[PDB]
């Protein structure tokens, strides 16, 4: 089995905007998570071919990862901050679907999620 194509990251057919919340999501939330010790398995799509995981995309039908999120923010792909927050949540939930609770990668994801949740509690005001 092949990997699926990665998620879309740009779309000229959607209107674009910059907002305080979107800027915060890139400059604070994504930046902080990206630099974390345990970021790296989450910094690009799961390469199921390289990892020899033929069942990964048999269950995970909405893949998401921080590399995709980073590009989406850079490309003004999201109009509303909650679209981006949803993508982070999807990334965490995928990890907790495919992987057994307590396993190494799950512990890594939970540490990242903790930091994510702290940063989201400090989201700036809406326009
Ligand atoms: C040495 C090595 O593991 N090099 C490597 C290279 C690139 C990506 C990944 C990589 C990418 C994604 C994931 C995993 C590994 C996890 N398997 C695993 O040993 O995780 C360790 C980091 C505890 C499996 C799981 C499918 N996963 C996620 C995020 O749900 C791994």
């Amino acid at each position: 089995s092949m990997n699926p194509p990665p998620p879309e990251t740009s779309n000229p057919n959607k209107p674009k905007r910059q907002t305080n919340q979107l800027q915060y999501l890139l400059r604070v939330v994504l930046k902080t998570l990206w630099k974390h010790q345990f970021a790296w398995p989450f910094q690009q799509p799961v390469d199921a071919v390289k990892l020899n995981l033929p069942d990964y995309y048999k269950i995970i039908k909405t893949p998401m990862d921080m590399g995709t999120i980073k590009k989406r923010l850079e490309n003004n792909y999201y109009w509303n901050a909650q679209e981006c927050i949803q993508d982070f949540n999807t990334m965490f939930t995928n990890c907790y679907i495919y992987n057994k609770p307590g396993d190494d990668i799950v512990l890594m994801a939970e540490a990242l999620e903790k930091l994510f949740l702290q940063k989201i509690n400090e989201l700036p005001t809406e326009e």
